[PDB]
């Protein structure tokens, strides 16, 4: 087990943080205005499944939030404590500079000004920011192949209300078996009858993040379903979008994107 | 003396902050943009083409009804302001960033649209800038490049604030309304009770009008008024570059 683990702490020695994000989050993978994108389809995912009111309550976790964060638009009107996690220092750093608003973050306002226009409720895309910055309150270590993968009697406060991850632990698993492990340990996050909103790359087996290149496992649909059962979830949800052509760039081989969202029995 | 009149200076004092802060809803930006939108999604005012009436250096009040309208005539008496719309119509350098109103626009409106495309196009439906005096009985002159007759015009903040008094209000609103086809759509906005407003080194003067006033100056130019409604204006958005009460908006079909 150790062995594809340190083959892939290795690899992220190397990921650098700015060409993830000019790959995924610019142009024209970052593109908003596509409705048949996929950026506009992961942020839809989002909010229409807070949209619900069925996800709610105190405290919130983000499991690998690299550089990112889109992945809590929708989610910071739902949740007063909310905490970002990563491996790397380097992306801690990155969701620090953009914390403290500075000029030299990456720019998160289109994907901010998405979720206002499809949230639908008239808020401005300034209160959106300035109420995910209050709300974020810790941003942590973590390590999703150990058995606690914040580590022993962590800042947060646990067990979670919800969970979010997104394109983690595929990325970071090398097989299907290590990937299921990871959702057992992220999974004792989470309060029984907690919620837990995944994504994730379908059929990837590698991407790129500058010098590095990551190797992925390729999981499918049925492999993510069964998974999220066999970690003691229910399935609200489970979509597929398939990636079209255009987007299909040199930055990885994935074949579509995959949104689940599973509910902790 | 609008010959001292300063867009740059316009600009900061009626669409940069407090007055164009558009994240509180309760601002004039947001009901004016809410005024125009819910206009036009009535689907009611419809055509061609359409004349925006004394634009100044602003688009904010051309963006809902770009998607209505596929040849826009934009207008103004003063070359700066021709110039200064030229600049973002033409994304030229130190244009003016309309940015928050059009992603506004795009959120009221409610259609999922990005502001990028709304900017888009309204660009590309705005065939041309005009000069326009409304004192002229022809306020475009004679054989003006622009469609004629209208099928809607736009006026935001213009007729009030180039008039002496009611009478000359009246006639430049029967000047205008000669632009415009019969059975066709005026919205117009304007400044209630004010009687000056500064831009720069111009200190300009303006006919302190009511809505009853405009109204029956309305009915007088053979409009049938088909929604009059007003904004008081809060204390916080009472600063020294005017003494403004309220802002009006007025949609009017032509018969
Ligand atoms: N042991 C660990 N535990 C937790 N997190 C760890 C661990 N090791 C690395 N990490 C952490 O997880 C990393 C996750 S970044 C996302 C990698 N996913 C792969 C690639 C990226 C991607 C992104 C977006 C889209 N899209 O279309 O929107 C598609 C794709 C294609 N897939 C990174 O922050 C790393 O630092
Ligand atoms: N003879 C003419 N014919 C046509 N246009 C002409 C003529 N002479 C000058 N012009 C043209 O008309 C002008 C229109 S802009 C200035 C309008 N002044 C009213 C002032 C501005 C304002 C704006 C917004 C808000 N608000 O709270 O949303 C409040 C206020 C307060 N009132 C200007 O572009 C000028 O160039």
């Amino acid at each position: 087990s150790a062995p594809g683990q340190a083959a892939v702490a290795s690899a992220y020695q190397r990921f650098e943080p700015r060409a993830y994000l000019r790959n995924n989050y610019a142009p024209p993978r970052g593109d908003l205005c596509n409705p048949n994108g996929v950026g506009p389809w992961k942020l839809r995912c989002l909010a229409q499944t807070f949209a619900t009111g069925e996800v709610s309550g105190r405290t919130l976790i983000d499991i690998g939030s690299g550089p990112t964060v889109y992945q809590l638009l929708s989610a910071c009107s739902h949740f007063e404590d909310i905490t970002m996690t990563d491996f790397l220092e380097v992306n801690r750093q990155e969701l620090g500079r953009w914390l403290q608003e500075e000029p030299g973050a990456f720019n998160w306002s289109m994907y901010s000004q998405h979720a206002c226009l499809i949230e639908g409720k008239g808020e401005c895309w300034q209160d959106k920011e300035r109420q995910l910055r209050a709300r974020v309150k810790r941003v942590l270590p973590i390590d999703v192949h150990q058995p606690q993968p914040l580590g022993a009697g962590s800042p947060a406060p646990l067990p979670a209300d919800a969970l979010v991850s997104a394109f983690c632990l595929e990325a970071v698993s090398p097989d299907l078996a290590s990937f299921q492990r990871a959702l057992d340990h992220i999974t004792t996050l989470l309060r029984p009858g907690g919620h837990l909103l995944l994504i994730g790359a379908l059929e990837e087996s590698w991407y790129l993040a500058g010098e590095a290149r990551l190797t992925v496992v390729p999981v499918s649909e049925e492999e993510v379903r069964e998974a999220l059962v066999r970690s003691g979830y229910k399935v609200r949800d489970l979509r597929t979008y398939i990636m079209p052509a255009h987007l299909q760039t040199g930055v990885d081989d994935v074949k579509g994107v995959f949104f689940a969202w599973a509910q902790k029995v």
